[PDB]
């Protein structure tokens, strides 16, 4: 940012601290698993946030580890096109630690726009039993 000078605005006498719950990786061939964290402001209000963890997919970025393998560059990620691909070679096969001869694969080296700070958004995202109602 061209801004700079961030860190949000503080309130002395706070009702409580963020409270985390644990994670529920929720599986299913992978499945994006969420964690949700809430607080009370400082006037005492149910604050809540949201984040997504990391599921242990099969077959990872370990192209090797007893076997051999190496990465090769024919060409640095394109900005123009907004990709990047990198070619990889088997280098040595085990008897019992056997490996793929070649691989090609081409990522999406840019990305969307991702904004960070999420607005206000729908309050009513999820249902819940507001007590009292409004205290009235």
């Amino acid at each position: 940012g061209k801004k700079e000078k961030p860190e949000k605005k503080v309130k002395k006498s706070d009702c409580g601290e963020w409270q985390w719950s644990v994670c529920v990786p929720t599986s299913g061939d992978c499945g994006l698993g969420t964690r949700e964290g809430t607080r009370t402001g400082a006037e005492c209000k149910q604050t809540m946030k949201t984040q997504r963890c990391k599921i242990p997919c099969n077959w990872k970025k370990q192209f090797g580890a007893e076997c051999k393998y190496q990465f090769q560059a024919w060409g640095e990620c394109d900005l123009n096109t907004a990709l990047k691909t990198r070619t990889g070679s088997l280098k040595r096969a085990l008897h019992n630690a056997e490996c793929q001869k070649t691989v090609t694969i081409s990522k999406p080296c840019g990305k969307l726009t991702k904004p960070k700070p999420q607005a206000e958004s729908k309050k009513k995202k999820k249902e819940g039993k507001k007590q009292e109602k409004m205290l009235d």
